[PDB]
RNA sequence: AAAAAAAAAG
RNA sequence: AAAAAAAAAAG
RNA sequence: AAAAAAAAAG
RNA sequence: AAAAAAAAAG
């Protein structure tokens, strides 16, 4: 078994049964964000991708990468 | 003919049933004719008919379930 | 918790918190639909007729068929 | 041509990929005409062009995945 | 080769 | 209570 | 970074 | 309301 600290892009719904990343199960944004050590871990931290819907994205609990100018 | 409902998939995108026949949001917008959208491709969210498990106290601002009277969102 | 019946889903289920028992083999079980191993990989009979009826081909279909389909 | 592909999508009827431009097999019987068919809504199986990972000793008669030679299967 | 690249209000 | 996070640590 | 390379009989 | 009751060879 591997464990990385890098958060999985599909949370609550991926299905690969041997996913080495962390899954969010709480729409909150972990309070040390990207620098949180805890591998069980399960409030939401940085996906270190740009998000495909951009600086209008409307989901407020995205965790993918956006353009400043983006207000939630 | 069609089996098509106008009733909300629970589900939404994950949902993975190849035959549903209920309707799935691909928004995070709620629909502006509510629970009375009469169009059966709609993409935006309509109410589910099943009460959400989180109760009174759930906060996903977009949660489609069902939730008892004095639920309070920020 | 944890339930003798068979998942219907097998090694293709998503339900995070299911409480069945999952085939990892297509192999059927030498104890056969009374194994009482919790924890068990290899095949039982699901309690559920199968799709396909009497004529149904696939050999390691674990649903319910009628006496007169017959496996070589 | 369009950007639908003869390849064999490896997750079958369980994949999820809503944009998957490869060809889903949804019968265990393999194509009569193998890797040479060349109809892209082809239902049946064609080879999928990666290693197994069970290797020779693969039993399931319906895997399509590459085996090296001296694998068997019961007769 | 698994995010809603389906847009109608994104 | 057979596919939602009734898994809680801040929900 | 989505196959059962998880094995007890694979 | 998550099996391929979608068929061309099931
Ligand atoms: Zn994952
Ligand atoms: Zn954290
Ligand atoms: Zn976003
Ligand atoms: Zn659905
Ligand atoms: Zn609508
Ligand atoms: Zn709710
Ligand atoms: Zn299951
Ligand atoms: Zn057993
Ligand atoms: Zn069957
Ligand atoms: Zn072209
Ligand atoms: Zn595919
Ligand atoms: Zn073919
Ligand atoms: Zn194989
Ligand atoms: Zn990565």
């Amino acid at each position: 078994s591997e464990k990385s600290l890098e958060q999985c892009k599909f949370g609550t719904h991926c299905t690969n049964k041997r996913c080495k990343y962390r899954h969010a199960r709480s729409h909150i944004m972990c309070r040390e964000g990207a620098n949180c050590t805890r591998i069980d871990c399960l409030f939401g931290h940085p996906i270190n991708e740009d998000c495909r819907f951009g600086v209008n994205c409307k989901n407020i609990y995205c965790l993918f990468r956006h353009p400043p100018g983006r207000v939630l």
